[PDB]
């Protein structure tokens, strides 16, 4: 029993380490220029790594996992137990296969163009239409557009690849995929957990929607804009309206206090993508974390591809498993929401480097959240603007006034993203657990997306569309309640590790930066991976097992009281009781 089960693993380890070296490289091959070759190089790879999966697999399930002794065996052969999609017969194995890999070109292909013959990719053309057009009809444009080209597209493949990925995730032991998925975080009390915190930050949340609803309507005209209803979902300065910072010149709450324009104080002091992952990896070092190896800067595709080359550009951070290679790619813009993406993205990285000589099995975040969270926590301290001007990006900082106009640039990105984080999966768990059929998939999104954000779509929908499949994590089949538990935890990791590094005084006013105090805490978490259950990362960070939303709204608190007074001098209604209302 006990002495095989240790062999098994060590055999396990050895032989994964190679198979998923050569899985990551032929999927980058993929992702960093989508062709017809690359396409069935990484079909074929799929069937290399699938084969792998099956032979262990099959061979950890005849270990009883009750018997075993040594713990981290125990954890790493249950693992192994779950085949994911190799539990598939080869057929259907090879038909989930091609339809994953069919949306995910679709979405990364899919353009939107004029009769002119002008045509518009999501990243960068899009996606600056979005963030810096303030003309109600080209923003829909924009918004219907990728919806009709990438939505719609997403469609004829969505019922059978949620008939497959459930069909995978019951011969792997769950009831369905989005089962299969929550498990990944061990709580029973997940959906529990997650509704106290989504309903914590609802107070918050309204007034901020409350206030940005008044500034729409003074912009946009209250023809448009229901003061008591949805907001448009075309007009919050991205394409998802899952953040809201880029409409920021609308909301200003103190025009008197003009700040830096970041993006053109980039570009004048001629920033590039490679400096902006250049000063990630400086701040990683400065907490006393891992830097970069020089191999990453050879092989990382920091900025979009002009070699007329398809790619996906949505980013990603890539571990290619034998503990020195690893890579970001990027089709980076230079302006601040880059910046802030690729320490995201150096999070990863930094989390890779930190647990590499785990087994394999256990290289993942403590739970998927905190693998999310890591470059964001810096990236906190990154956006203040105390270290802004650090950066030479801004000129000062002080008055109380400079202080709300930084909350609410903060609060549109960070506040903004709770209720559609939270929203993404309660949609998706509902067509994995067969409750939203394909005949409701449209229809049950914008049901959410009213209930959560108070939003509306801004043209009617018809028959064949798929909002859904317009955004990046659906076709591309990644788990989104990732993000939402980031966003929460971000902040505890914020606040413990502000304590940590001696910050006296208001949250929002704290910058980690050159903290080996901060550095340690986040360092002794990422180690660990994902060999212990979560509550102890989470403890030997923040002191506490639990995930709250307090540090979240602590840092908030000046905004919450500012945003109460402002909405009630205004007279405004909290929400959406006009819920039906559509422009
Ligand atoms: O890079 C990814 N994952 C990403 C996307 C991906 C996943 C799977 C396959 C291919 C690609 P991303 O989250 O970095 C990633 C790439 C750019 C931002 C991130 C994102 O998606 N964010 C969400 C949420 C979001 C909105 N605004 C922001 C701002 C900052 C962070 C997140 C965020 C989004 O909708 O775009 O995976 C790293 C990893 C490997 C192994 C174990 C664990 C983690
Ligand atoms: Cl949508
Ligand atoms: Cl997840
Ligand atoms: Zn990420």
């Amino acid at each position: 029993d006990e002495a095989e089960a240790s062999k098994f693993v060590e055999e396990y380890d050895r032989t994964s380490q190679v198979v998923w070296n050569e899985y990551a490289e032929a999927n980058w091959n993929y992702n960093t220029n989508i062709t017809t070759e690359t396409s069935k190089i990484l079909l074929q790879k799929n069937m290399q790594i699938a084969n792998h999966t099956l032979k262990y697999g099959t061979q950890a399930r005849k270990f009883d996992v009750n018997q075993l002794q040594n713990t981290t065996i125990k954890r790493i052969i249950k693992k192994v137990q779950d085949l994911e999609r190799a539990a598939l017969p080869a057929q259907e194995l090879e038909e989930y296969n091609k339809i994953l890999l069919d949306m995910e070109t679709t979405y990364s292909v899919a353009t939107v163009c004029h009769p002119n013959g002008s045509c518009l990719q999501l990243e960068p053309d899009l996606t600056n239409v979005m963030a810096t057009s303030r003309k109600y009809e080209d923003l829909l444009w924009a918004w219907e557009g990728w919806r009709d080209k990438a939505g719609r597209a997403i469609l004829q493949f969505y019922p059978k690849y949620v008939e497959l990925i459930n069909q995978a995730a019951r011969l792997n032991g769950y009831v369905d995929a989005g089962d299969s998925w929550r498990s990944m975080y061990e709580t029973p009390s997940l959906e529990q957990d997650l509704e106290r915190l989504f309903q914590e930050l609802q107070p918050l949340y309204l007034n901020l929607h409350a206030y940005v609803r008044r500034a729409l309507h003074r912009h946009y005209g209250a023809q448009h804009i229901n003061l008591e209803g949805p907001i448009p979902a075309h007009l919050l300065g991205n394409m998802w309206a899952q953040t809201w910072s880029n409409i920021y010149d609308l909301v200003v709450p103190f025009p008197s206090a003009p700040s830096m324009d970041t993006t053109e104080a980039m570009l004048k002091q001629g920033w590039t993508p490679r400096r902006m992952f250049k000063e990630a990896d400086d701040f990683f070092t400065s907490l006393g974390l891992l830097p970069v190896p020089p191999e990453f800067w050879n092989k990382s595709m920091l900025e979009k591809p002009t070699d007329g080359r398809e790619v996906v550009c949505h980013a990603s951070a890539w571990d290619f498993y034998n503990g020195k290679d690893f890579r970001i790619k990027q089709c980076t813009t230079v302006n601040l929401e880059d910046l802030v993406v690729a320490h995201h993205e150096m999070g990863h990285i930094q989390y890779f480097m930190q647990y590499k000589d785990l087994p394999v099995a256990l290289r993942e975040g403590a739970n998927p959240g905190f693998h999310e969270a890591i470059g964001d926590v810096l990236a906190l301290s990154v956006s203040t603007p105390k270290h802004l001007h650090s950066l030479n990006l801004l000129s000062s900082g002080g008055s109380d006034e400079h202080d709300i106009n930084f909350l609410m640039k903060m609060a549109l990105d960070k506040i903004a993203f709770i209720p559609f984080s939270y929203l993404v999966d309660q949609w998706r768990w509902r067509v994995f657990d067969g409750s939203i059929t394909k005949e409701n998939y449209n229809q049950e999104w914008w049901s959410l997306r009213l209930k959560y954000q108070g939003l509306c779509p801004p043209v009617p929908r018809t028959q064949g569309d798929f909002d859904p499949g317009a955004k990046f994590h659906i076709p591309s089949s990644v788990p989104y309640i990732r993000y939402f538990v980031s966003f929460i935890i971000q902040f505890q990791f914020h606040e413990a590790l502000c304590q940590a590094a001696g910050h006296t005084g208001p949250l929002h006013k704290c910058d980690i930066y050159q903290s080996k105090e901060a550095g340690q805490r986040l360092a002794t978490a990422m180690k660990l991976g994902f060999s212990r259950p979560w509550p102890e990362a989470m403890q030997l960070i923040t002191g506490q097992p639990n995930m709250s939303a307090s540090a979240m709204l602590s840092y908030f608190k000046p905004l919450l009281d500012w945003l109460r007074t402002e909405n009630e001098l205004h007279g405004e209604k909290l929400g959406w009781p006009q819920y039906n209302w559509t422009p």
